[PDB]
């Protein structure tokens, strides 16, 4: 299998990208297997893995070794989730990680401030299409200098030291690049309002300047936004609490602001799902009735608006369901169940089977860590889609 | 000797490192001692050339190995230079380079944009007080995609393949750095003016957005620009060539606009060092008589820089840069001593020119007409007058 | 393809390593093809030849670029060949190089004394039964201190700068490494005869001191080259210039001991094949007759005599004929004739053609530096065999 | 301070890196000032440590942190000792390290059998005198492989996991390093006893076999250790447990053989030092004079060292090597103080103390028992006496 001839062929450099390998590959071919990608684009997507995320990851925590920086990605802390995003017809796997820098987590690097960027830099010369234009414009923006990271770790708990994320969708036969940086440190060590400094970071981006429709968007999202999320410099929840780009072209890059939260009922759905009624039609609509069904079937809430260049008008949102706590195959019985009432009978087929044997070594009727979150979407154009993402460590150890 | 006693500690871990050394260190520690840097700070700096810096140089250009990127920095295309910054009281040295990827100048990396920042993470991880945002800032809105990049190439001589440098002020006992971002390759590719190219950039600051008196004092220079350089998409002269910024706090750092021209004369060193009549205070003059007496006294472009700080509404007199390259270093030295004399710094023109020739003791600087490249000259409301001599180091060695 | 995927996948951490890539990586991936590597070991072997093989070939040769050391394997001047070994049923895929260490053919380093061993030291924590015991064996009796090595230098024209040379069989589903050690260095600068010098290294082995037979073959060599090779300290071929081990378990590993002339006509091959009338089988005559042959139909020659712990009895060598300066149109012309008299009916029908497709870039029928060494061997137990050595960025430029 | 220079310099790759040197390097330059080496001599040592030492130290062992390997160098696990070796005239330092490869103590690596060598080559394109030889001889007669080494850490506890450890004496402004291969593992993976492998590997060196001197030497060196060391496979003592040499031109290198033992009086002593009565001449007998003073003014094994030189037929006293864990350090000072005044070193005797208060200024070294591990005396016909001090400086560190 190609994750064994890798490893065959390729070693480790050290004990850690090794337990890395180990605790991680086997699932991640499993998952390009059962997602139908070909035997040259596993090899591609493995090989890439070997060589560029795993000397990202850091050190693999585990008994009596216990690194200097910890993950809030995972149960276990490890800087590692692997997604699926489920079509009707078809599957893409995505990798979502920390890259961690070699001092993360002590006085040198406090929230891990360098990684992300180091590995953009390694992909913008490995693929052709990277583009790093935004990621520094909101690593200017929302950023900060050692004194100011070590600040923000005094006031935030030790899974939560870090500004920025990566993202990598295995998309056609590429890999593409995301990335999202987070407010809140900079919130709190400047005393800024959340809503202020986001937008205040949107607003200074070249293509804001540059795409009137884009402003028109970003002034409806304020109006929802701002009676909603705090005016004053508190973490209250609701909050405006990342800014998510995509690493390409600035005019074609989704531009998402996404708000967390700890309470969610209909009510509130519905609100955040039509923009507090400014969505009324079918499409929209049809999204909502999934949403809620998913939420009767079935770490705080997730909403992320996702706005493009060129476009006026807003979308409903991406909403995100931790599932942190519940039943791993309760989940799975669960999402059989949606994916039936979806009509997406194949998926409800083989979802639970395609589980187990992405995760051999545990037993989802006994865990509650597998599932971390899940993600329901509804385009115009593209239709519904479902995104859920593994602790893939804690489905292998 | 502390350079001998680092390389033989040190050792290198190629063959370019050891010849980028054996060029240039000898030449560096004896600026070091001759501007009376205390022994531990010899070390301190060497052990952080070599380690930081020598790594950052790529290869060593060189008869038979042709790299596949070429400096616009000094006269053999290596990316170095050395300079120091005079004053009554004190001088200090200073580190110019670019830090070269390994892709460099060719397909994956055609104006070498990811070196910099490289080098730059480090020092962030080395010193409490570097500061990568306004860094990260202009890199987003001058800095250009792979595609962009290769079109530029097609536009651009080899020497002018790049989009960033780096300085090192080595003051105070510390590493202080600055950069500078080329504006010809955002303006040649997207055939955008260069003067709405570098306000664009400029007025998007974080900082901008915050501070009135920035954006006072950016107004003014503006209104003196708009009608001396083009409103055109042309490279011509005078031109907004450059954005340099210091990497700490954005609420400190200088924002510097250079520009590029060929026609220097004294009635045109008045318009750029006054703005054309903006500044007529008697500080203003007695820089301006001392900059015409050494333009009397005295191929690349001249650069007139304006350097701004958040804070500040007014603007100062620019540091103007005379261009060396082709002059004999003896002549220059000459009248160096010449001007020294004229400011009234006796001491600085008794040693001139023994200390040059001790600096580069591997070449008869008498003979030469490349190792000065470049001398830029300042007039500070608080500070004073200063003098930066930079030097093509490697011409200084080989 | 896997060398266009492995492309993609890993990209290059500098320019010299791109252009080894692009000079001979197709190449290599067509040689593999052609050998009936499954696409799984092709993998393998390529991403092995990505990670470990590439950093170890150091700078490529080319216009305007001129590295510090220059290799004897190759005209251009590059530390690559690769070969093939070739039955009547199958055909092996091998590669032969200098790891050329980052400070070679300098003051520091002027023999290239290091780079081979630090590749084998990174294939003894991939690969489980790389044994690195006779390496060292060997590197302690003819390796040399700095000094010696500059003196070495003023003694050698620029292409013989060197004092190991590593090759890497990949066969069955492994990497089998073994080196040749030279010893001229030695002999020049310590002024000792090279037949003692090789002799006393090897009578110095653990392994000799444990087995009889072992010492039995070396007394019968040692008798029938005495009489063959200089006497006193001089360079004159015919000469013992290279000692060859398997980096293997010691009681496994073949001993070679390579002799190098300048001069081969019919009474020399008998003499050396036959090792002075010592045999007179039918096999060894077998042998002779093939060899004798490949001479009609068809740098100095080559005699490698190899021995094995627990074999008392001396084997004919491996005979090798250089072809730098004859054309390869020829020298193809040739080998399917050769081909066809050994019976081997299928390898002759397809060598042009296979031969064409490994060097798309150049016209064979024009060239005279691809085909750099043809070995000729014949087994009393595996068979006849040839090997052939390819020039392959000559192949490829 | 050169530490503390070195330190703003040169940063560090990783947070082991920087705690190895916040444990260690503050103790090594006070080392190196306290044996007058000139602050020249500093640098180059320091800068040394930090760029080839550091990170060949692995992993920084610390509450928390467990490394997958355990060095038996002393006693919190980490692989590195410095140590002093005082004259009349003069001290010099030496250090003592294992170098961690990346993969020591796992599958692919379970004796952490190539770090040594590969820190070595890096020493060979840094310093002249260097030679590989002698350890390429030993590794080939001695080392395992991966399936051997992996049978061997069966049989051993984890501080035993290893086959060489390197010296490197910081000497006339150089470095020279020497190294240790342990007999022990071969001897249990291939049931060989641990006499018969220990000269065998001997017998096999190229400058065995062109000087009947050494050969001459040990065999007398044979005959007084065979009746002595076990003649079955066991590991039992006395053991020839080390073999060691220096890694320079094999002609010039010292050969050592170690024996390891527990059991030691003023009976003992006179047989190791005189090798069972061979040596009676008054050089000899002074020195066991001294020797056995030093005993009655004082767990791991004691050590002898016996060291013998291409063109020397005739042995020597070798060196005996008194371990100290388990000893309060305070009470090992008072003794070497009374020592030095027994030897008629004044001086050494006067600073004793204060010095080693002064090397350790992080911990209380009267409260401490592992801060002195080993002690070691030699008398030298040509040369004279010497002490030789180990210190576990992580352990007067943390
Ligand atoms: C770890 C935190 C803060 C939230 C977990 C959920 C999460 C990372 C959502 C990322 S948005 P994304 O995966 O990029 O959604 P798509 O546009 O890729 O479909
Ligand atoms: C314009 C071209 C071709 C190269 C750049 C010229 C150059 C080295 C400008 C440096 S300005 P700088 O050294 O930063 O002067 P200060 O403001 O530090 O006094
Ligand atoms: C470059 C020099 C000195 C000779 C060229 C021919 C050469 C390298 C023969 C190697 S012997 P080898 O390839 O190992 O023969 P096999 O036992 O592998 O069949
Ligand atoms: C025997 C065990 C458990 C560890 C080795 C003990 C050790 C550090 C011996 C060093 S002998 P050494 O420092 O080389 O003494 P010198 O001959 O240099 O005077």
């Amino acid at each position: 299998r190609p994750w064994q001839i890798l490893s065959q062929a390729l070693g480790f450099p050290n004990y850690d990208q090794e337990l890395w390998w180990q605790n991680t590959a086997e699932t991640l071919n499993r998952v390009l297997e059962q997602c139908d990608y070909s035997v040259h684009l596993q090899y591609k997507y493995l090989a890439f893995y070997h060589k560029y995320i795993l000397p990202s990851l850091g050190p693999f925590r585990r008994p009596g070794v216990e690194p200097e920086y910890i993950s809030g990605l995972s149960h276990g802390g490890h800087p590692l989730e692997i997604s699926v995003k489920i079509d009707k017809s078809k599957t893409i796997c995505r990798l979502g990680l920390q890259a961690i820098g070699p001092l993360a987590g002590t006085a040198r690097d406090p929230l891990n401030s360098f990684g992300d960027r180091e590995l953009l830099k390694n992909l913008a010369t490995l693929l052709p299409h990277v583009d790093l234009r935004l990621f520094d414009h909101f690593n200017a923006q929302v950023g900060l200098d050692r004194a100011q990271c070590a600040v923000a770790t005094t006031k935030l708990i030790k899974e939560s030291h870090n500004i920025v994320c990566t993202s990598l969708d295995l998309k056609d036969g590429e890999v593409i690049p995301k990335v999202y940086f987070s407010t809140i440190p900079k919130g709190l060590v400047t005393e800024t309002p959340l809503f202020d400094l986001t937008f205040a970071a949107i607003e200074q981006m070249e293509v804001y300047h540059k795409d009137a429709p884009l402003r028109t968007a970003l002034s409806s999202l304020k109006d929802f936004l701002r009676p909603r999320v705090p005016t004053d410099a508190s973490i209250t929840p609701p909050l405006t609490g990342l800014i998510g780009v995509d690493c390409i072209d600035p005019m074609l890059s989704r531009l998402k602001v996404y708000l967390a939260t700890f309470r969610m009922d209909l009510s509130l759905i519905r609100d955040y799902w039509t923009l507090g009624g400014l969505l009324t039609d079918a499409g929209t609509m049809k999204g909502l009735e999934m949403v809620e069904t998913l939420a009767k079937t079935l770490l705080p809430f997730g909403i992320n608006y996702a706005m493009k260049p060129g476009t006026a008008e807003l979308a409903p949102p991406q909403i995100y369901f931790p599932l942190l706590g519940i039943n791993d195959g309760f989940i799975a019985d669960a999402l059989v169940e949606f994916f039936q009432y979806m009509g997406w009978e194949d998926q409800a087929n083989r979802y639970k089977d395609e589980l187990k044997a992405k995760f051999p070594n545990v037993d989802i009727s006994q865990t509650k860590n597998v599932h971390r979150w899940l993600g329901v979407a509804y385009s115009e154009t593209k239709g519904p889609s479902m995104n859920i993402y593994y602790d893939v460590v804690a489905g292998n150890v």
